């Protein structure tokens, strides 16, 4: 079976993160997300996958990954025109996470079209399966006001080189685009679509909260207790934590779990890591610092005296002393969050800041809720961030 | 005996504690001001003990209070002769000021046993501020004078009376009043010069909860007094503990704490990793003290929250407070003079070299704010990330 | 041998520690300078040592300096030509600079007993900013060229001369006038004409405490090499010691601190709870370093306080100073290039990547206040609560 991988969007609901990586690098715990996609297929014994992706990301692409083709795109409609298979391949959409493989293994046995059902509990904002009476597809309707049903499209499908007839049918919609759902829709009609309902852990990462949503769920249930590094006396830890290579935790050092210490990390002394802190690689947390429920990538510092909650910290990012983070309204609504110019709520009573890669801060910077910050900007000594900071930006 | 305790002032040189809350409740460790009182009362073998208060007051009293008498000041005169018109006894009564701490039970055991009038004397630093006690040379009461500039004596009013329902006579013949006051030392006055007015010398801790560092004052006193050593929480491993410290049950304390008493722990407090409660750390109940906090001589109220990276000295804190990360104390002038505070629109003197912040209930410090000596906070305020508060904020303010 | 100690100048480059004290009198760990000096002297033999001193000084030198000679700079000419105009002495003497730390006595016992006139050399990576010498083919001095732009060789003067009574006459052929002021070294460039004039190298550890900057590295590198594990104070259980650490006399060190050494903590010092001490940290005597407070590579002085949520980095602090709590040092420029200090109204880099701020005697921060790198603020300052210091500061300035 071939299997694509559509890994071929811009990012732009995932900024700042994506600032400096496609969305399909994007760490959970220690691995990227694409590797944990080609991990589940090659489990089905699926060896000859592709990734689509755009121009600009090409050579990222062909840098991290050594054994899977990749190709450029010549919406997930115009995505799969550059995936050249015969007769079926299994396609996934690259921004998704999922626990299980079955579904797929199963999937790709099959001799007719078929796609995967997930129930969530937001069906306004997907495509949403309406079933016909012996349970196979009906239709996707996207994003429909009144949903039917709390089954949508997962965005995982085995397609019979049929669809791409179909696919040269389609102009529509509405909202002026292609995409793959109105081709799989004509398909529908003539062919017996069979939908396989998926009860495991699904996450598509759209939002830079879903960042942390995928790496609580993979911290839970991924990785079980470890200690390769080295852990002074008077350390205090509770619950599960894993402790990568070479990773260093000081005297005083206090871990409530679950918590990620990945490798090279430098922790302490009298530093505070609280459940779901996730470290991603040679990170530095130093005296009188605190961290709760946030991932901080690969090799980024918060030496002295700051608290980091509910946030998303990018690569090679340095927090000046006394950096802090407010992570909660005053009226204790949900905080929002600007994704593509629109202000939206985030579902999170706590949530901090989101983070891009090299940023500086120097001491003393008060950051407010639900703020971006993007890559490589500076925060000068004292500043209070209060809106979002573009790209390259000296914030004063 | 019956006794009444006048409890129907406004509060106000209190704000911003009694923004939510009577000054009969301000705590003193786990229990109220007012408790306390009823409690030593009862040691003298009274039963039937009233509160007189106000209007706007009666239905917090009657939340609070099971087996005690409320009245409320049938209105429509301020002040303690106003007050004990709504007292109904027929021959005698202790009558006790609402606002005091006293230690000592026994010379009101006393004092109920007498035939005569008689009231309760006290010698203090600071005589000018209160009614003065002239005694005649049988030392009895000559006269009470109130706040003389040149203070006679040192033996001042301590608010204790058992007083004859002649009382009444003298309370009818003081002049009412353009400002609507009756004070009850007056009628006092007229009644010493028919009568035997006995004064009885009060020799242990007394204290009147006056203005909002009094609240740090009687605390500390009942913290070294009224306590011992109790352990009913939980204290991790590499918890530091020197002198007194109480802790209540459910609390919890974690690793790298360290404790420098005599400090106390209010019931369900969690307190670190990595605290520091020095000396007078009074957490009333449910208190949040984490990771690099500091608290010194400082009473945080219920449920108030102290989480990160603050340091809280000199302060009284009231009830469900919220400290953003960061948020600063300053308790001490560059000049290392005495912090002034203003009280009912006067700026007066704290009589402390350190003195914090007084805050309000409810109030919420975004991260990183910055609080100025001897400011008050007023109730339902928020105060904005990086604010710096240099003045008095009012109630439900929004500080930007 | 009789001895000169040459310092008497106005330590202008140095300030603001030379707000409140001598250039001679800057302490290394627990000594000052120029104890040091009078030391290293007396391990030659030499007993007879005089102080050349301003006149504003004298009286600090007095109070300091038991069996020495002290002399007031008669002559109002500046330079090292006008200072040794007021020493007093027959055939010949021992000249130093008074801002020379040097590790070796033995080249001054050496040069003590040569009948020439003589001078020490060192190699420095810096000689643009000192006197380079010139050797002729038998290696003797040649001459002195102050401050070359394009300097000919690395072997600069040290500022440790054995000179004989001839250089008064050399020095009444020398000019002035007045900026521009009487320079010792062109008195021995005429001398170098008509004598020889031996150069000595020197191979040991030598620096000028020239800028504020130099207090680091001499403490750093006393540190280093002249003390060794000590502990005299008290150490509490859960203190984690790595290295080199010197623990004088009654220090007191809490629970959850943790230090690397090297780290000097002087006499009477209190440290912690949860204190964090990093390599190079000098703690010259009576400091205190409290719960939640980082130090790394600093120098900080006689009865310094930094008691709460405070970084210092890469910094000299001197005498006599309060943080406030939450105050913070910056010690990078976010471009990662040397730091620059403003130095008798030029500025000029510092030579340091990390370097954070120099503070005068007797400041005070309030509160959460902001210090960005490379700042001098001058003794007696005030600084407002939540300032964000971004220039120097003047000498008794109330910073708002």
């Amino acid at each position: 079976m071939k299997a694509f991988i559509l890994a071929a969007g811009s990012g732009e609901r995932l900024e700042p993160i994506t600032h400096t990586r496609p969305k399909a690098f994007v760490p959970i715990l220690s691995k990227p997300l694409i590797e944990y996609q080609i991990e589940y297929l090659r489990k089905c014994g699926i060896r000859d996958i592709t990734v689509i992706v755009s121009s600009k990301n090409k050579e990222y692409f062909e840098k991290k990954l050594k054994e899977i083709s990749i190709v450029t795109q010549k919406g997930t409609g115009a995505a799969i025109l550059s995936a050249k298979f015969n007769d079926e391949a299994l396609i996934i959409n690259g921004d998704l996470f999922f626990s299980n493989e079955k579904e797929i293994c199963n999937i790709i046995t099959l001799k007719e079209n078929a796609i995967i059902g997930v129930k969530v509990s937001n069906p306004k904002d997907y495509g949403v399966l309406v079933l016909d009476n012996q349970n196979n597809l009906s239709k996707i309707i996207e994003k429909p006001e009144i949903p039917p049903s709390n089954l949508i499209n997962a965005g995982i499908y085995k397609l019979n080189s049929d669809i791409f007839t179909y696919l040269d049918k389609i102009s529509i919609s509405e909202r002026g685009e292609l995409e793959l759902t109105d081709a799989i829709n004509l398909m529908a009609k003539d062919h017996r679509v069979k939908v396989i309902e998926y009860e495991g852990y699904w996450m598509d990462i759209g939002k830079p909260w879903n960042i942390i949503d995928v790496n609580k769920w993979a911290l839970d249930n991924l990785v079980f207790s470890q200690n390769l590094g080295n852990v002074e006396d008077n350390v205090k830890i509770k619950g599960k934590v894993i402790i990568e290579e070479d990773a260093e935790i000081k005297s005083g050092t206090y871990i409530e779990g679950p918590v990620y210490i990945g490798k090279g990390s430098e922790i302490g002394p009298n530093s505070y890591l609280r459940p779901y802190t996730i470290l991603v690689e040679k990170n530095k947390i130093g005296a009188s610092v605190e961290v709760k429920e946030s991932v901080i990538m690969e090799g980024s510092k918060i030496p002295h005296l700051s608290y980091v909650g509910d946030s998303v910290i990018a690569e090679d990012v340095n927090f000046g002393a006394g950096t802090l983070i407010a992570n909660l309204r005053f009226d204790e609504k949900e905080v929002k969050v600007n994704v593509k110019g629109k202000r939206i709520s985030s579902g999170r009573r706590k949530l901090g800041a989101f983070i891009g890669g090299h940023v500086r801060t120097g001491i003393n910077v008060t950051i407010l809720p639900g703020v971006k910050i993007g890559a490589y900007a500076r925060i000068y000594p004292g500043a209070v961030v209060n809106r979002d900071v573009g790209y390259g930006e000296f914030f004063k």
